[PDB]
């Protein structure tokens, strides 16, 4: 049987296979022991560890019993049929590029708010999660930090998912603006250029769950994010929220400018929308969570590590079409010239990279360059591209 | 042997295979009898037709003798190992979208020069050539017309190929401008935004074959185009050249603006460069030739139907990175929002589409919309995308 | 004596002069019987009318007694030594131009707020007050209406008067912007272009009476206006204030944009400043009052009909230097091309004209042209200039 | 008689008046012995000096005979009825401000052409000519230099004089642009913003003497200038012309941009117009000549020191209306904020100031500030204004 073949493959001319050997073999591929799809499996393993004082041998019966629950993924993992059969070498490349980026330095930690002028210019972490389930971490992959501007794609995806492409783009545009992200101006028919610049994001946040009050909207968006992050750590930075809402005069200017030109749906309180925008900008994340959200955007709109649907394919396709052409603002043309990937960046450090049909990635470094892009993150991106050949127009 | 297997496959329980049957079978796949790689083959067939008064039977020997010369491609063609195993159904889809675009109409034939105000608003043709050798035509696929603006990618590719990415982009920029293609303004460090807008193309044409006189430059570029078109019809529209050079005040303004800011290499005659630019804009093409050039840009920088190298991979990669983000100018964001492909358009009708690693395409229709894009061409592009799922961020 | 000479001049070979004859003669010149400088005089006349049942004759004594109080102005008025010796003919010209402007029509009454979409497109009034004391009215010269944008020069004058030119212009610029009045952008060193565009006025309103709360600021500015209007009707349009503060999204956008770039003094509440700005924009006026304020701006910074000082000469000079070059916004160049005068215009109808060293004028008409300038007001201005030769560069 | 009264006034209780005493007395007022209106007079004086070996006494007859010819101006000059009765004190003020400006220094002599990178950064001269005939000089008031940009008002005046305001302004605009003088962009209805920016001047030079060839146009304009300069030194800088025509890429860009949008009259050769523009820009002048041309612009369109008519009043009025609002380009708002006068400036050093109804002035200094305005010239202008109170909105 297939289970017997798997048992023989795990073993090497032996009778019994210890549990720890199987756990190490499973973790070798890239999947984590905490994977929800494997939950039942591990539970049974615990039921096996409750009897023996130390160690247990699984020859024929117990192994089959533990592997019986949802025996689909294990066959693929041990048969190397995922999108990246070898994750151990790509991980080594992550480590090499990580050290290489660490060697460089020199920027200016954002100080427009005190909570941002609080991180030492030394935190530098990376996390990656494949569309299939593999995950890797290196460094500060559990420290908290605000998403800041990494959430705008997530706003757009949800809005067009709820309403659909046609209704939404009656309100925001479709084109790169060619200028900075915080510039006050609209396209030819007095509409936001795209939902990645701040004005487009401010108009977009007003299409989500219209009518109900901000508490219900935040509950809705947090629910969507939690099933986007795959039930990972998505939090709230109340200190950062309080700082941002007081140092966000540019966003208030953009919001009133939009409201004046009738860029909003019928019957909207603009100020509540701005407060909601700041709330979403103030969602704390760890490179693990932001990487998982990236992979969700990358996969199909589904979540990678839960086998779940979160967005309609049109929403995700449009979000990537907008991230590739506006993800890095007026620098995007250069980024896609060298990197050729959809990516987003937050002033609080952090780059969210999507390799469509491959993986998602988040890499965090507080100190900023003059553009607003973490030096080590940009360096990691360029080196990753040079060594892995991930440009969208590579051969 | 392999030849015997091919002969049996062609035959149906018979002894001899007539020549016409084999010719029809070969043309069925998509390859043309005039393919250079098959030249020798067809020559031998003619040597076979010089003996018999009418018809000849090839059982074992003559078929093997004719197929011996370069027996690599035939095995793939009869084994359906190309990039599009079935070209007969895609051709039917081309026909359907062709008729659908023909049904629509309504524009304004360009009249800024008389030679353009000379085509009846009824010519509507399409041609496609796969990276492997397949070709299809429908309609006015041999009438002449000027490339106009479809040549700017071809200028950039050649320039960076001769000099390399690093030296060239010291002169032109890398970003979408966000405005029309004929606007006079440069990027932050007083450099052209990109080589697709007119200013970037005018600066780029001055990097090709520096020093020598315009006659030698035109011979050089025509040589490159001829081995880009695959030795197809690349001509010159002397009447159109004379009209354009007299109705090109915008390009002269851009050229002098560039020369003033020191956007040119050392020691360049600007006016000669502008005349050279108009000469390249005045290169006559038929949807066959422009399609072949598109497929060259699509393949690797190699020519599809000659197995030849014309450009370095860096040149082609950069040219596609610039066509996807500036190929349709300030409308490109919308085009890549719906079509998701590198494409270029000329005021003389004609859209050049590249499906990287798949094919190139040229579709010609004189009458223009307000943007400057042929109505039927734009409609064909959108319908092609909707029915074939060729968007770069499709699943 | 001088009084005897005046009495003989008033009389025509007679002994006694009736009071009504003298009153008519005085009103003929242009001065009003309610002039504060003449107050005492008229009071004595009333004391003379309390004795006789009807009519009283003033031969030598009573006339001298009544004229004794401040006998300076009367000598000039009866000696024709004012700036316009004949005010009866200029008044006829006002009437002619008034009817001529009335004949034309056709606009669009402002409807962005209901209080403005409340005047019938038929109100058309004019008032003029000379720097010396003469006043003329024609039509709706006592109906109320909001100043709207006619107050910005008055804000700038007061600000620079309190602080001085040097300190103030450290905050706002000095140049025409060349664009509309409600555009969001600053000059080269991120400062407002000038205090006439909305952004400059919003920054300027924050320099007046810094520190204290909005109630004290409004009391201060109303005091200044009342001694600017010459203790005429300066009111408040609470209904219009409530409408404006709810339909002023453009001004809120400008205000937040200014606050973001650090265009404000140290320690300012921006929102309170915006509310104060709307309060000043909502000050009701009648062509009499706005004309008197214009004449104040025209005279020296002094009030015309009270012999009082309200502004330092530097403040007034700078205010006129800014009204001539930015008073009508991006149309000002054309206005000064044909009219050659400092002028301001409000969306609520009303044009405030200053003929420096000559007079001030206010002309009210609700319906607007596409620019934002009342049709009849613009027509009156152009005709006034054509017939009176008041262009600043006339001979 | 009047002549006897003048003779007695010149004398001091004496019988005879020597010629040299009268010449000194005449030169004291400010008029020059070379004044054309006095020509005949001086001729007779020479006829008087041909008889006596040395010195001649004029008691009654010879003085009357010499003064008989056109005895109008002398009465005014000796009766102090000109516009500036005392020219000796204003001259002292010129000297004081001249030294004060000389004390400052520091710029960058223009080096875009070698002929401009040829003057030592030490030449500093001033000349003034009153509307009535007075003239004063201080320093390099006879060295040659090119007008450069001081000619654009002179082009506009002549164009609108020949054709009239209405026809001309169908081609150029009326508004300040708010940007630099060499920017490529047009107003709302695709027309030049005004005839002071380079584009407006290039369109304006094509309205003068249409149809005929460039030689006839240059003869026409030189004739007009010569009767504008009052038959003073107006020359041509052939070396500077040859340098400019080769370093004028910005003007060529502007010219082609204009021709493209149909901003020219019917049937014009654009390149000939550009060559004509450079020719007019290359007209050599000495502070004497440019001052005389300024005074012509200041007087009425008439020439000051010839009693001649050169321009229609509408032309001059419009030229001043455009110089006050666009004379110093994007700095004009600040200039009129502090100086309040029509003024023009050339990159070759030289400021041309008009005090309407008072005088014209030219002050030359090669080295430039960053704006393009000679440091010493700007300093002289500001100090002149501060000490003389010539601001247009002064009291």
């Amino acid at each position: 049987s297939l289970e017997d073949l798997l048992f023989y493959t795990i073993a090497e001319g032996q009778e019994k296979i210890p549990v720890h050997k199987f756990i190490t073999a499973l973790k070798s591929t890239g999947l984590r022991t905490s994977d929800p799809r494997l939950k039942e499996c591990m539970d049974m393993l615990r039921l096996t560890l409750q009897t023996t004082s130390d160690g247990v041998m699984l020859d024929k019966d117990l192994f089959k019993k533990c592997v019986q629950s949802n025996i689909v993924l294990l066959t693929q993992a041990f048969r190397r049929k995922f999108v990246i059969p070898d994750f151990m070498s790509f991980t080594s490349h992550i480590d090499e590029l990580y050290e290489s980026a660490k060697k460089q330095s020199g920027g200016k930690v954002a100080d427009y708010i005190p909570q941002l002028a609080k991180f030492s210019p030394d935190l530098w972490g990376v996390s990656v999660c494949t569309v299939d389930g593999q995950r890797h971490s290196t460094g500060d992959t559990k420290v908290p930090f605000c998403l800041q501007s990494c959430v705008k794609p997530l706003k757009y995806a949800i809005a067009v998912n709820d309403l659909g492409t046609e209704y939404v783009h009656r309100y925001v545009g479709k084109e790169p603006s060619g200028l900075r992200f915080n510039k006050l101006f609209l396209n030819e028919d007095d509409k936001p250029h795209n939902p990645m610049v701040n004005a487009g994001a401010i108009v977009v946040t007003s299409l989500i769950k219209q009518g109900v009050n901000n508490a219900e909207k935040f509950d809705y968006v947090m629910q969507f994010l939690n099933k986007m992050a795959g039930n990972e750590y998505v939090g709230f930075s109340n200190a950062t929220f309080q700082s941002e809402r007081e140092s966000g005069d540019r966003n208030f200017a953009i919001g009133y400018y939009l409201k004046e030109k009738k860029c909003f749906p019928e019957g909207t309180d603009m100020v509540g929308i701005l407060d909601f925008y700041f709330q979403l900008c103030s969602i704390e994340v760890t490179c693990e969570s932001a990487s998982v959200m990236a992979a969700t955007l990358a996969n199909g709109g589904f979540c990678p590590i839960t086998g779940e649907r979160v967005l309609s394919p049109e929403a995700v396709r449009n979000t990537l079409s907008l991230m590739h052409s506006c993800g890095m603002y007026d620098f995007s043309g250069q980024f896609a010239f060298h990197v050729g990937l959809p990516a987003k960046s937050g002033v609080a450090g952090g780059i969210l990279l999507v390799v469509p049909n491959v993986m998602g990635m988040m890499c965090w470094s507080p100190p900023l360059d003059k553009m607003g892009n973490s030096v080590k993150g940009i360096h990691f991106c360029h080196d990753l591209v040079s060594l892995c050949n991930f440009h969208n127009y590579d051969n």
